[PDB]
RNA sequence: GCCCUUCGGGGCAUUUGGUCAAUUUGAAACGAUACAGAGAAGAUUAGCAUGGCCCCUGCACUAAGGAUGACACGCUACUCAAAGAGACGCUA
């Protein structure tokens, strides 16, 4: 449960936990700093970006242990999906042909553009022009497309 | 990056965003202060309307209030002459 219980109605996490955990801290005190990040000096939208990217990268790291290094169980890999240390949509995505490297979900969003558009994040490099560092202004990426 | 392959080649995925963060120079509103002081032909006053490039409060743009909310109190030649005498004089 997300739903924090006191101290006698916590359930232990599967085992295996212990060995990650030091990593998930890691990533949750990033995140917690990323709440702290000044806005003073940087556009609006900017101020959201390392949230999408510490949470991309924590499901990076549970994705990867467990469908490339397979150093975590099955079980430990389903409470860490349900109890919110990994994103499972974008997981979901990452396992599809064409969107292994997808930022974040609402870079897909077709509906919610104006022209019904994906980001230009999601373009390959060589259709775009040199010198340009484009910079998503959902999550600050500069080029989520597989061949990329 | 991955997948398919008759290793010739092919496939999956496809253009976000009305936002400079940056307050003197792209537009807020008063109050205090000074000043003036609430309509109906003596004095004192309850009101209800009327007209709209005057509004305020209100959900009320089918209430009720805001001094009867305020405002009106001004300014004023022009559809415009005819007579029958007399007369400085004109004139037949
Ligand atoms: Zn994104
Ligand atoms: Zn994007
Ligand atoms: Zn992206």
């Amino acid at each position: 449960m997300p739903a924090i219980r006191p101290a006698s109605k916590r359930k232990p996490p599967p085992d295996g936990f212990s060995d990650i955990e030091e990593d998930l801290l890691i990533f949750a005190n990033k995140m917690k700093d990323a709440q702290n990040t000044p806005t003073d000096n940087i556009p609006k939208h900017q101020a959201q970006w390392p949230i999408f990217q510490i949470a991309h990268q924590r499901s990076r790291y549970v994705y990867e242990l467990y469908y490339q290094k397979q150093a975590i169980s099955k079980q430990l890999y389903d409470w860490l999906l349900k109890n919110g240390y990994a994103d499972a949509m974008l997981i979901a995505k990452w396992k599809k042909q064409g969107y292994e490297k997808l930022c974040c979900l609402r870079c897909i969003q077709t509906k919610e553009t104006n022209f019904n558009s994906t980001c230009i994040c999601r373009v390959p490099r060589a259709q775009l022009k040199e010198d340009q560092d484009i910079q998503c202004v959902n999550c600050g990426c500069r080029g989520c497309a597989s061949t990329d």
